[PDB]
């Protein structure tokens, strides 16, 4: 009986909608690309002419937009999603944005009797397809219990991480650490090579020692030692993530010196045209400056 | 077999005892009385000075504070090197640059003395249990010669490369430990400010791409408990970061993340936290912001 | 004058002055010559100039320095991004309210130069803060440092302006608010990101000033950022 | 008949000795390089066989050595200068070293009745020749008054900056700021150019604005805009100075984040082979990384 809406049907939105449809959940949908609407309508989705129509028909609405500015335009802007929602509707914003962004939307939403929830996800498109996404939720207890059953169809590990802004927050904190750990690894590996260590032995030893991190596990063999930096996690995206951390630090008055430094190092890689390569490509900032070769 | 100990610190003492427990002959001298007496009770043969330990021993262990003191002890007037019989191996566990050890192996070699860097990790508890991780820079021939003795005092014995490369790999590992911790410190304070429980961050980040051994070693035992007694002293982690920066300067390798981590740990030392576990560096940000992480 | 800080007006005026808090408020308020003195990125101004140009309106960035005292005395330094023709047009009016009127380049270069200047002010101050604490810890009186460094190669306007009046007095009221200096450093980082120019010194200065803000020092003069190191180390400079 | 000694006669030592000789003060001297001793002996210096010889004959001894390690070797090492000094002798160490380096040495000197003072100088070789050096002295009041008249021949502005280690300290603090200000300038200028500013526009405007520094005044036109980074103040030396600051920060438990970052940026320049160029050549780090052209030539 509960009605689900999708404002946009991207790489994530589409498989999520399909998984909901396979549980016989009523799903309304609009996307600017017609073919995306048609893809889900074939699995039983009900197409809508625009965002407002999805809003008016739905109880729980999913969205994932590129930034806070677009969220505000879509939600609060002229003829916005918020104005077209019935009271008691829940908006589930999976956009990669700062907690403060979500807090300010939740405020405007609350006045209209609309519940606004940050629920960023991890697992990618493959996790989206399999319905195994990790979903980190910032909400009241009452609202989390409201939406949890629907979340449990599209994801596997559903975390109630705190109140509003907490989903966005935990993602930002995780990705900040990934970026910092990688930036630290980049210069460390160059130093080790300069001091006569083969990357193989640094991998073997540090991998079993206290210096180890997921950053190193994920990147050293596949990207750094291969020298193939195609694919993976784009340096531009990692940089964007570090910027979101810095935005959160500014808004919360929390100094972030390591994050700040990592951000500028990755900016160096971008300056060198490496933005679309996996983020571990940032090691090339140091290789080129020193003539030390790690990525053999 | 004749083992010698130039100095008998927190590490030297238990190492000598473990060797004595295997019935190996151990000669020893220390700066103070009581340390020699401690091991002589376990079967050690006391010596009047360094020069006397050197003459009697086949394998000599030392761990000195810096390269300058190594220089003075080894090569200085009436030094250890001059008193060693050819074919003697010196095992230097001092936290020093590879070049320091290179410089010293070169003078040793002309005397027919083998000089190997063998820094250790595991602390005094690992020293007592004989479970130290030992990272060795040496020739293959020299490693096989000392390995059986190393195997009594340590568990994981690594032949990491030739002379100094042992210093190098320890420096690279501990640099990463320090950077990963410094990054974690600010990240956790940000997360709490954005309304996350430390527990929550531990769960999620521990299972995601931000994770590191730093977090897994320190979070629950020290940070969440708020008990920063023991562990790995902030002074020692700072020293290690300094050795990295020395190596970076000597090799012309920029180390911006390391450099920033060093100054953050200096802040902790400025606050009187040098004797606490290195994770107490989080108090830098706690004091400045008023954000409390270190509670349960 | 849209606003009078420290379309009724639009329809009547030939030259309109405004200074708004950020680019978001500019594009709300905006979207004849418009002289935008707002503290914004060059790109922000470039977008507003393009929409303005479409309906025959000239849009210039003319950020100023000199503060309220310079505003009162009519001695403001004004940095202008515009065409030659448009600068020629507005210059006589600019010359009443300011002294040194610079035609720094075309649209936005005016934003650029103020951002680059204020970045350096912030970095120079952040560097000064830790330097002074080091000196005192090593047994130097602030007075001795002011004398020697003021005459040698370490000197900067930052030191010249802040050292005696704020730091040594300990009176951090007034001056140039730490929040505003931090805002300026942020604009530099925004420009660095947009232009793919690494700004490591700026980035660290920004975080050091954020520490001051975390300590509640945001409305004090920016040289108050020295308190970050004073509180952390126990070292006192800000007497004498 | 005060007796002055020189342990080494470099670019600074030589003209200092000559200025002292022109006041008719007795000057003893030794240097590894023989021609340096001959240069001053022609102006009336008395040559010595070695450092100890100079030490035994002199009341006030000048030295300027490359680092704290060499200071210890020369002063305290086997057959050192300290062992050969008579009690009441004053050592004036102009070496570029940390305050702690000097404090250690002063303590070993003090037990032998020898006064040890840090007196680093500024003004360069031209100031050394003209006798117009600025001299920053860390010492007791009694010891400063003792040596001040001799200092006043070789220098013009003689500062009693504090007790032992304060001369070293003030120099370190000044040069730290120079290095930081330059590092900040480097990235700032690249940003400005990328945003469409000419270097001339920035020099003109920032030079008359709150962003200005001596770093910018000294380097912008002569080195950066010319693109000629020959001469000036070597990047290696500025880097060394920033290292001394970090050493003092560690010893005093004073965090130095801006200094630390400046140090690593200048290390980048050294990594690119720029160590012998003027330190403003550090801007080439960002030019190479970005493709942005600021420096001329």
């Amino acid at each position: 009986s509960i009605k689900i809406g999708f404002i946009g049907l991207g790489a994530m939105g589409k498989p999520m909608a399909i998984n909901l449809l396979k549980e016989g959940v009523t799903v309304y949908a609009f996307d600017l690309m017609e073919a995306n609407v048609a893809a889900v309508v074939a699995q039983g989705a009900q197409a809508c002419e625009n965002n407002q129509k999805v809003a008016a028909a739905s109880d729980i609405i999913f969205t994932s937009l590129p930034n806070a500015g677009i969220v505000e335009t879509v939600m609060n802007g002229p003829g916005g999603v918020l104005s077209a929602c019935k009271a008691g509707t829940v908006i589930v914003d999976m956009s990669s944005v700062s907690p403060s962004s979500t807090l300010k939307m939740a405020k405007v939403a609350a006045e209209k009797g609309i519940d606004y929830v940050d629920a960023p996800v991890s697992g990618g498109t493959k996790g989206a397809e399999a319905g195994t996404l990790t979903i980190m939720v910032g909400a009241s207890e009452a609202v989390f219990e409201k939406i949890q059953p629907v979340l449990s169809v599209i994801g596997k590990d559903i975390y109630h991480v705190g109140d509003t802004g907490a989903g966005d927050a935990v993602k930002i904190v995780n990705n900040l650490l990934l970026g910092c750990n990688m930036a630290s690894l980049a210069e460390a590996l160059v130093l080790g090579v300069k001091c006569g260590l083969k990357p193989e032995t640094m991998q073997e030893i540090i991998g079993k020692s206290s210096g180890r991190s997921y950053a190193m596990e994920a990147k050293m063999e596949k990207f750094i030692m291969s020298g193939d930096f195609a694919g993976g996690f784009a340096m531009d995206l990692q940089h964007k993530d570090l910027g979101l951390a810095l935005e959160a630090g500014k808004e919360g008055n929390v100094p972030l010196p390591m994050t700040a430094m990592a951000t500028q190092i990755f900016e160096g890689g971008r300056a060198m045209g490496l933005g679309r390569e996996d983020m571990s490509a940032v090691i090339k900032v140091w290789e080129q400056m020193t003539g030390v070769s790690v990525s053999g």
